[PDB]
């Protein structure tokens, strides 16, 4: 249940700069859960605008990346992005944190679904997201 | 009343790519308001990856215009991060050629409208903090 | 007579970074008219060379939005154009004044019109407009070329 | 001893990277008032991606472009004896040949005109000695 | 013990693209060695090239890192790269995979300095090799 | 002349694509001798020159390997994708900044089943600013 870079090419028809996972590290067609790596570095061109003076992710990037680990459990029953309620953000995500991606489903309500996601680095809570994606 | 992008900039600490906003018209302190727009184009490099084939402004990009539009809003009041969004809807596509109009209003946390041509293509509710 | 982005594509081979039309507001067989439109963003890789201390945009990156805009006019003709006969490539560029800086948040409005056809080669007479003030005019020779 | 690196062009002209489009200076003369420039075109430029995904070509604007940056270099050494450089005025450019990835942009400017904060020049750009664009150039002295 | 981004951007002049160097995990001056990592993701403007159709880290892109965590341990005791030998490539490096690098100075004969490398992911070596480095400023 | 191929004939031998397409055109080769020459415009308008370095652009020496490498992978390609199986004897010796040509010559030295080994250096205004020995594996 390992689904690397080039797998989630033949899934989702985003690419450079728009995606934002490596690979999925697990997948539940039962739980319908997935576990998604997003990796970090210095060298993702959007920490040169954010900021200068410091490095820090966009948290909207982080949500982008819950999103599309969400969108790809959805295509393994397009996905675009609805809706996106209750969204906290706790800590600064930094070049180096490896970003681990949880994202599970509860509303199946005709061609519309939604999920809660949380991403965390080193097992603490970054972010956590209701998202909301259809079709 | 307005505050081009070099306004923006003394304000703002963002950069490219993550600055998302061309000009400030309006604003308000009295009434807690702010008029920004975003122009969208082709020549933006997310559309290359958003998609191949077709190009539609992600909605979080979106969002994130909202953010900065409120972000100096609240720098007028007197750098923030942030912390909360919430109520986020996105109705249209977003597409090279549309004008984006965002709308702010203070009640931090605020309310946003992100607008093309009169309609509505996205609203959210935002908290934030230093 | 709107033509977006994509239907752009079908029609000029151009792509990013150099892609520089959104979309088609008007055409005309019958005048040999085009009005297109160029949204102008701080997002765009050229404000950060050009300059880094003032983004404006540079004078030939709007004249070559008029240029694919008379391409663009250049091949919906090409019926009419060329009856006593591949991409129009720009082959010369001659009476460019720009008036105005143009400058993050302009929208560009682009009227280009042909005016002369000479086995291959046609001219336009072009100019660019922000809020209707007059940033730019040119006229431009593309040749029909592979 | 008329040569200018990358460097020294940077501290004349305020361009930078995507829109800095000389690699050197190779002479000039504010005697003759004419420079020499010289950009070398590869397949690792940007633009390269979209003129044309199927068929790398140089846009003729930025060739251009090219000639106008080296006339602004040449007004700044001009600039003491004639009192930033914008481009207010382009005409007669011919576009004579394509020029392509490893092709070496030799280009040669040459002022004709100062007449009160706008000046003038006429510039070519070579390949291999041969002409691929000719153009007269019209700049203006503004802050 | 520990250099994130921000330290490491003072002590070298590399930026974006080529800050090669995520953070330094540890090092010691004694033992005159260095741990660094570096994440490697879809995201980065050569995995588009290299390849189109199949993204993998470019060989000589890990050396760079390898070179660059060298030149901290350096200046911990700029540092351009004079010398490369005996490189082995062992295993592709892909999106999604983290990359540890240690370095260990062996020689330090004047102004040239020399150092042994190595490359990791999932703890296996990827990639090794020898580097000189001249401290020419 | 029957001998040149330009960047969108190396597009048809080598999969490289931008930002790590690293050759202009190849200039010359002798299957027989086992010898190519190609090229390598070196430019400002180069994104790798906005951190290497700031305030000093030079071209990382790493580049100019992979250049001398794709080069390698080439003359492979005509004599016969090649990967980078190993790198030895790397010598840097001048810097590299814009406006300077790399002219590189490769040289295909020993062959040992999809391995093999090229002498390789790398030429600006006719003096060696690197040299090296390439191990390329597959065929």
């Amino acid at each position: 249940k390992q689904i690397d870079v080039m797998g989630i090419r033949k899934i989702l028809p985003h690419r450079y700069p728009f995606a934002l996972l490596d690979k999925i590290v697990d997948w539940s067609v039962e739980d319908r859960t997935i576990v998604a790596q997003k990796n970090v570095t210095i060298n993702e061109d959007f920490f040169n605008g954010h900021f200068p003076d410091f490095p820090v992710m966009p948290g909207v990037l982080i949500v982008e990346a819950m999103a599309q680990a969400t969108a790809i459990l959805g295509e393994l029953m397009t996905f675009m992005l609805a809706g996106i309620d209750k969204v906290r953000v706790k800590r600064p995500v930094v070049p180096g944190d490896v970003l681990v991606i949880e994202s599970r489903m509860v509303k199946q309500k005709n061609i519309i679904c939604t999920a809660e996601s949380v991403a965390k680095v080193d097992g603490q809570i970054v972010c956590s997201a209701e998202l909301m994606a259809a079709y």
